[PDB]
């Protein structure tokens, strides 16, 4: 019964012409968990962001009116949101019980499916415990307001790093997997436009050339990173990308992995923010004049280079590559980011939602056993 978490981006409704995303052009059969990114706090209590944000909560839950079985839930943090208003919320019990008292109230009045807390990312002793201590009292207040109302629990899910360094410095995982329904590894971002070399988003396995710690870099080693750290296999969904990331080359001859990069790349035209495109800006990016496609046989991913703009992500290849692995690995499914970023409309030329529906193929009867 592998799962498939699928983020939906709020401000993808505010892309330009096609680009432009809203929670009905889901398809409702692919995803058995859609997660609305993101939420706030407005004084250390979860709330809309924007004003109406609210009628796309209303828009983006009943899209299980044509899908009864779909889970929807609220995402609350992520990159922007930084690790400050998380400090706050868990520096003090009151603060933080209240909020969650009243965040079962906010979920339960929306009618979403649970919470996803996204806290990147705690680091040091003490926001190591303020996390367990929070993923804890939720849960435990979940599991209790399931039995004082007689409703099915809400469901708490949580997205976490890939970095093994990143892991050690703020995550009790034999704690926070007791926890969590399920836990989303951010296995993606790898690589991107804060660092001055090319590097791919997401490979599965590194290069031979690799330094022993850039081969930790690998969706391979994060993954069995947390299976080490005490992650039960079933609650485990791995992270994959429907975004790539992109660079500026230096030098134009210059276009293999490692090759200098002054920084991130063009944006696209509908996701407007330089160092990654979406995939259906990537297919573009590929029908453009002499626009060069290269497979790493050792990384198992593709990159795509022309003149100085150089951009590494997933094609349906590489993301039916990783679902073979995880299922020889047993993972209990995936975590994708974005359903919004994946081609949703078929402009790429293959089929509708091509990405998700490529790893949805390979996972067909896929039993995650123990
Ligand atoms: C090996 C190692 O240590 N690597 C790290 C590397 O991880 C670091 O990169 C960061 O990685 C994390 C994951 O670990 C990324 O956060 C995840 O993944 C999503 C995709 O990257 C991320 O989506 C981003 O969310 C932002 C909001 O928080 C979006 O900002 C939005 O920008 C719009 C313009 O483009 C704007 O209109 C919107 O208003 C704005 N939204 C808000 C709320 O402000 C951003 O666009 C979006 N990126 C996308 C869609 O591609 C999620 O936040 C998060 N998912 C979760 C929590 O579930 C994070 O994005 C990575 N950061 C960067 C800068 O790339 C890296 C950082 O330097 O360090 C390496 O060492
Ligand atoms: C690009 O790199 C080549 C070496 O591969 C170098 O000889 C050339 O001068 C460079 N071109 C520039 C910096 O314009």
């Amino acid at each position: 019964e592998p799962q498939v978490l699928c983020y939906l981006t709020s401000w993808s409704s505010k892309r330009p012409s096609a680009g432009r995303f809203m929670p009905e052009n889901v398809d409702p059969t692919l995803c058995t968990h859609v997660i609305y990114a993101f939420a706030t706090l407005k004084d250390h209590k979860l709330t809309e962001a924007d004003e109406k944000d609210a009628d796309m909560y209303d828009k983006v839950v009943a899209l299980r009116e044509k899908n009864p079985n779909l889970k929807i839930l609220l995402a609350i943090g992520g990159w922007a949101f930084g690790s400050t208003p998380f400090k706050e919320l868990t520096s003090n019990v009151f603060r933080m019980n209240q909020f969650v008292y009243e965040a079962i109230e906010f979920l339960r009045d929306y009618q979403f499916n649970g919470l996803d807390v996204d806290w990147l990312y705690p680091r040091g002793a003490d926001d190591r415990a303020a996390f367990v201590s929070l993923l804890k009292e939720l849960r435990l207040a979940f599991e209790g307001e399931a039995k004082t109302s007689g409703q099915p629990r809400l469901l708490l899910t949580a997205a976490v790093p890939a970095s093994f360094e990143a892991i050690a410095a703020g995550y009790d995982v034999p704690e926070i997997s007791k926890y969590l329904d399920f836990i989303n590894v951010m296995t993606y971002d790898f690589h991107g436009q804060w660092e001055r070399q090319v590097g791919h988003n997401s490979p599965l396995f590194p290069l031979e050339s690799a330094t022993s710690y850039q081969k930790k870099l690998t969706v391979d080693y994060s993954a069995r990173e947390w299976v080490r750290q005490g992650a039960p296999k079933e609650k485990l969904m791995i992270g994959m990308p429907t975004y790539g990331r992109s660079f500026t080359l230096i030098n134009d001859t210059q276009f293999d992995i490692g090759a200098p990069a002054s920084g991130g790349g063009q944006a696209g035209r509908f996701t407007n923010e330089a160092g990654f495109m979406s995939y259906y800006e990537i297919c573009e990016f590929l029908r453009e004049d002499n626009t060069t496609l290269v497979w790493d046989n050792e990384q198992m991913v593709p990159f795509a280079y022309r003149e100085d703009q150089w951009v590494g992500f997933d094609d349906e290849r590489s993301l039916k590559t990783k679902m073979a692995w995880l299922k020889e690995e047993g993972f209990g499914g995936i975590m994708v980011w974005s359903v919004d970023m994946d081609d949703f409309r078929g402009s790429c030329g293959t089929g509708k939602y091509p990405l998700i529906t490529a790893m949805k193929q390979e996972l067909s009867g896929y039993k995650v056993k123990l």
